[PDB]
């Protein structure tokens, strides 16, 4: 689990979005596993605007933050998970690291702020859904 809280926006994995998230929907993309909903109180997180390929992610299944190198956001084939079938996911970054289904929502962060959230796992890789292209998160 986990979300990004930026302004009056809540960024979550689409597959973990709640009824309240859908009832307060701003934007969702199944191909990216992202959903954004509205908040009443303002959030504590800042979005990275950058092309960093190094950062740190939170892994709930180790209760540890790991420094990782990660690929730039691409269209990647993902094998079947407890929450998705084998399919192609867009705006996905991969790193070598531990990721189980419950680790989805963990933040990846660089020196500029929040890069993305854990979205995929298996075979010793962790995949993160990028949010740095979503400039509209910073306003309105
Ligand atoms: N490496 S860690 O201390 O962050 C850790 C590993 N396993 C647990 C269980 C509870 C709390 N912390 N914890
Ligand atoms: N990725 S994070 O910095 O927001 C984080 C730190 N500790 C937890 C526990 C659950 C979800 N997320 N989380
Ligand atoms: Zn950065």
């Amino acid at each position: 689990s986990g979300a990004i809280y930026v302004g009056n926006y809540r960024v979550v994995n689409r597959h973990l979005a709640t009824h309240n998230d859908w009832a307060n929907l701003v934007w969702e993309d199944s191909s990216r596993d992202l959903l954004v909903s509205s908040t009443t109180a303002q959030g504590c997180d800042t979005i990275a605007r950058c092309d960093c390929q190094t950062g740190v992610y939170y892994c709930s299944s180790r209760r540890k933050h790991y420094p990782v190198s990660f690929s730039k956001p691409s269209l990647i084939f993902v094998e079947a998970s407890e929450y998705y079938p084998a399919r192609y996911q867009s705006h996905l970054m991969l790193a070598v690291g531990h990721s189980e289904p419950g680790d989805c929502g963990g933040i990846l962060r660089c020196q500029h702020g929040v890069v993305g959230i854990v979205s995929t796992g298996g075979n010793g890789l962790v995949g993160f859904a990028d949010v740095r292209d979503l400039l509209w998160l910073d306003e309105e």
